[PDB]
């Protein structure tokens, strides 16, 4: 079983972005704090290059799950870097927020949100 990955949530503490390998690429499972959740909720969406509310990019507010591949040219976004406390792609300087939305730099789109579901309070199944 490699098409779907099952991740134990209790292993990822608040504030941590945990990376896994899925379908040959990085997969990020990040436990967000109340502060991060509220900050993403405060974003004025009409000004975004790729407009989406934070709540249509996550199922549970305290968890953001993203494909760790920069939408510009494919490099790997670095967690807790950049001007928006989200991610930073060093290849050409794209800055993403904690929702994975593109906020500064050349990338054209928000980081991809894969298909996933929570099977219980402790597990999330991606794919
Ligand atoms: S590949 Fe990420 S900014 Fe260019």
């Amino acid at each position: 079983a490699m098409s779907k990955i099952e991740i134990k949530l209790s292993d990822i503490p608040e504030g941590k972005n945990m990376a896994f390998k899925w379908r040959g690429k990085p997969l990020f499972v990040r436990h967000r704090t109340k502060k991060e959740i509220d900050q993403e909720a405060a974003v004025e969406v009409s000004q975004l290059r790729d407009p989406q509310h934070d709540l249509e990019r996550v199922k549970k507010p305290e968890w953001v799950i993203l494909i760790g591949v920069c939408t510009h040219l494919g490099c790997v976004p670095i967690a807790n870097a950049g001007d928006f406390g989200g991610y930073y792609c060093p290849c050409h300087g794209s800055h993403y927020d904690a929702s994975g939305r593109i906020r500064k730099g050349p990338a054209p789109l928000n980081l991809e949100v894969p298909s996933y579901e929570f099977t219980s309070d402790d597990m999330v199944i991606v794919g």
